């Protein structure tokens, strides 16, 4: 299969996904080919995060995005017999470990150690910590959107947001696997809300797609305009949700998400109305402004506080996940605003 | 780490799960140790399914059960930094492939090819096919339970059923990842029912635990009395749920489950009452007798029929998953009844 040391990129992984079931079985039996895949991933990781080559960084997130696509998407009939896990999980573990190591390089021990070791108190501490971060009040939402954002700006912004919102329901489904009762209940009700409480017209992914349609945020536009930090943001969300061991990070990552949505979406929706854009986008953001004040409150009170009270050691992991969401959001919004300013 | 060809068993995998994060990283970097793990798994698989050694078969399912435990359980604080996926996913892929190959050895092409290629028609065909299988009317439920079953019999039976019911909610959560809209909606509502529609007292795992408590089906009793086919049954459910590519098999596997629960549980509940057992076990089984007539109807009409109508090629996979549930159930119930007769 792989008779030499090679370079790995998205096209290489696409070739893998075109293999037939017997070819996959032969690849899985060849630990020499698999060692070469792993060594190639470690080389890509060095280029991306040690050398910080922007081309390698985007290539690494393109690779991870392709794998998470397999983890999150309904499998196609042609791929049903293909055992992709031995190779794809090795690639993902290597590139994920590099992505997470780089996030942690921006997180100091002093930020994640002085938390109160009980639940209600921890929530006050975390909200304060979130409020210290600039991503909690980023000028893209506070200044650019109310004063300048055009339809073309919103189209480009929505293209970036496809990294996350279209898979919120399955992120929650992954997160709640094996969760303790109080935490599981709260995540379950959040998921049921994402599922429109049983009404197909109120399913959040369906409503989000209508906002995309309203501005012709089509698949090809998305592919051409997705920023590297949008890809990283989407890959972080997937990485944390699909491993049990990242659950507490995930609790902080999506806790920040729920907490911040109402103020951000209120600014988007007011400007959207001000410039006469269609009502479909009003619908998706309108829902969340009210819904996510309740989701955020429930998340702090019924996921974060019980987990800390059960084992306060997890307060460190939750704070790490919160800071990862904030840092990655900041890089995403700064990159977004920089690109929007240029136009 | 592994300086020689070795034999793999549950204790070996427990040693892995005791490694620290650095030890895991060193193991993951050593594709020679990893080749030896894979070769050891292929040897265990041959002993279990070619030679059909009963000791090796139980060892293989003990190993898979330990891995799925990691996939399904809230991760412990001590394991949060350990990258278990490269080794554990290779072990699971090898042993799973052997488990599934053995199931398929009992399924002929003529059983899974003559289905009608439209949804409503496919449902009539599948119900007929299910009714031809002896597991659909097994004498454990039809004859032994109404006429003979004692409290000790129910205690032993419930110990076997811990392979499945205590993780139904997360099986559904795994299954619905990436599912098309109609199928996703139905699975989502089923999951919400498992979650007591938001009421903690009506959560199904909680109600199941009370039935276990009613007969002191404690963890140590379960460990000592779990039959090899109970382990295989539980591992099949996990295997099919956690891989996207097994979704359509999973649709048939748990479709059979919902379809068959009301007749089986009605017999259990009537005998339970007849011999004066506590009301807690009445509660869990009482719920499902009515609930699962609705779940089965919804599953056929809103999961199975839409999937066949979208792509009738999936009718073959659904029929395979149905037959895997029926065949594995038969082996489980025959083994159960044989053991109960001996006492
Ligand atoms: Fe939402
Ligand atoms: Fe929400
Ligand atoms: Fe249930
Ligand atoms: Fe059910």
């Amino acid at each position: 299969m792989i008779p030499e040391s090679f370079k790995i990129d998205r096209s290489v992984v696409e070739e893998f996904l075109a293999l037939d079931p017997d070819a996959w079985e032969r690849l899985n039996a060849d630990y020499t080919a698999r060692r070469r895949i792993g060594e190639a991933c470690r080389a890509l990781s060095r280029h991306a995060f040690v050398e910080e080559d922007p081309s390698a960084l985007e290539e690494l997130h393109d690779v991870l995005a392709l794998i998470y696509q397999q983890d999150f998407s309904g499998a196609p009939v042609e791929l049903l017999g293909c055992e992709t896990q031995p190779v794809l999980r090795d690639i993902a573990a290597i590139l994920e470990g590099a992505v997470l190591a780089a996030e942690l390089d921006s997180i100091s021990e002093e930020q994640i150690s002085a938390y109160p070791r009980s639940g209600k108190e921890y929530v006050h501490w975390l909200k304060r910590v979130i409020g210290e971060h600039p991503a909690a009040g980023h000028p893209f939402y506070r200044d650019f959107v109310p004063t300048r954002a055009t339809e073309g700006d919103f189209r480009f912004y929505l293209a970036q947001e496809t990294n996350l919102d279209p898979k919120f329901d399955d992120i929650l489904a992954f997160m709640q696997i094996g969760a303790a009762p109080d935490e599981k209940m709260e995540i379950a009700g959040n998921y049921w809300d994402e599922m429109g409480n049983g009404k197909p017209a109120e399913v959040h992914t369906a409503m989000f797609a209508h906002a995309l349609d309203a501005l012709d945020v089509n698949d090809d536009y998305i592919r051409r305009n997705l920023l590297p930090e949008a890809k990283a943001s989407g890959n972080l969300a997937s990485c944390l949700a699909i491993s049990r061991r990242h659950y507490y990070k995930s609790v902080g990552f999506f806790g920040v998400t729920e907490y911040l949505v109402p103020r951000r979406f209120k600014l988007v929706v007011d400007r959207w109305a001000d410039i006469g854009l269609p009502r479909e986008g009003i619908a998706y953001h309108d829902a969340h402004i009210s819904i996510d004040a309740v989701h955020a409150s429930g998340w702090f009170k019924n996921v974060i506080a019980p987990a800390v009270d059960r084992d306060p050691r997890v307060g460190r992991e939750i704070a790490v996940g919160a800071l990862i969401r904030l840092n990655s959001s900041q890089r995403y919004l700064d990159s977004l605003l920089m690109h929007l300013h240029h136009d």
